[PDB]
DNA sequence: GGTAACGGT
């Protein structure tokens, strides 16, 4: 597959993309991530600066997506995926949340049917000029 | 599956 900024993707369509972590929480049922390359994407969750958490280092607006990771990507990326860190995910399954916004899903997939990936990239590689270049010209 | 843009587990 090819990859997408996230300003590019569309609910219920799987997507490949490269992105920066901006919060992670783990939880009892699942592992959830909000992440940015740092394109807009009128379907995300305009994110307040004023009712936020003072503890988010992220954009503003609808830049920011939920990923949430199930099963064994829970269980691979859990202790191992932190705030700060770059990563590419691929062929990850996209839908509606209960207000109207676009989120991510990894869902149990033990026989690799959709071959869905989540890996960390190392902050170094080109790959993650273009988020590095995006925020500059954001903040 | 969870369902909100918390917490810091």
């Amino acid at each position: 597959d090819s990859f997408s900024l996230l300003s590019q993707i569309t609910p219920h369509q799987r997507c490949s993309f490269y992105a920066q972590v901006i919060k992670t929480w783990y939880s009892d049922k699942n592992f959830t991530l909000y992440v940015t390359d740092y394109t807009e994407n009128e379907l995300f969750f305009p994110m307040s600066p004023y009712t936020s958490s003072s503890r988010w280092r992220g954009p503003f607006g609808r830049f920011s997506i939920r990923c949430i990771l199930w099963d064994e990507h829970d269980f691979y990326c859990r202790n191992y995926i932190k705030e700060g860190d770059y990563v590419v995910m691929k062929n990850v399954r996209t839908k509606i949340d209960h207000l109207g916004y676009l989120e991510c899903i990894l869902h149990g997939d033990s026989a690799k049917r959709y071959n869905m990936s989540i890996e960390k990239v190392d902050s170094e590689e080109p790959e993650l000029n273009e988020i590095k270049s995006r925020k500059r010209l954001y903040v």
